[PDB]
This record gives structure tokens, sequence and C-alpha cells, in this order.
């Protein structure tokens, strides 16, 4: 509804098979306006943040075999800095969280 956690959004998807209807896609925040060159999401888009967009996983930090696909969403982020704070979570739904930017990943699941 409104959730933008590691928890909250990672029970979403286990629950439902969805995101949250919060995270709108990149697509969406730039037809509402936004840029990413300027200031912050919720400036231009309130209410909203980024996530249902794509991943892709060039196959190292994350784990594929056979071709799991994978996508990402934002954690917690309204106002300041891009969002960094990330989960990714697969097609079959192992998912992984971080706070480093795609720098060490953790398992959640």
């Amino acid at each position: 509804a409104v959730i933008n956690t590691f928890d909250g959004v990672a029970d979403y998807l286990i629950r439902y098979k969805r995101l949250p209807d919060n995270y709108i896609t990149k697509s969406q925040a730039s037809a509402l306006g936004w840029v990413a060159s300027k200031g912050n999401l919720a400036e231009v888009a309130p209410g909203k943040s980024i996530g249902g967009d794509v991943f892709s996983n060039r196959e190292g930090r994350l784990p594929s075999a056979s071709g799991r696909t994978w996508r990402e969403a934002d954690i917690n982020y309204v106002s300041g800095f891009r969002n960094a704070d990330r989960l990714v979570y697969s097609s079959d739904w192992l998912i992984y969280k971080t706070t480093d930017h795609y720098a060490t990943f953790t398992r959640i699941r």
C-alpha cells in the first residue's frame, strides 16, 4: 500500500507475488516529469518510489542457472540522494537485500 522496508517489501513479494503499488517504474516517474540529473523523486512524483525495474544480473553476485532473471526495487527512498539501499529478487523469488548498492548481498528469502 505504502510499504518501503526490506522486510515489508519482501513480505509483499512472497505473499501477493508482486511488488506494492507504491513503486512505479523509471519510465513512469519520467513521464511525471522526474529527471535523474535533477533532485529527488518525491519532489516531482510524490508518494512514489522506483521499483519493478530490471536488474539483469551478469551472473556473478547473485546466482543464475538456465537463465534466471532478476528485478530490483528501492528501499527507503522518499527524499535525499538517489536510492542506494535496495532489494533484488529473482523470477522464482529468491530474495536478497543490500545497503551497499550491489557490492555485497544477503539473503532474506
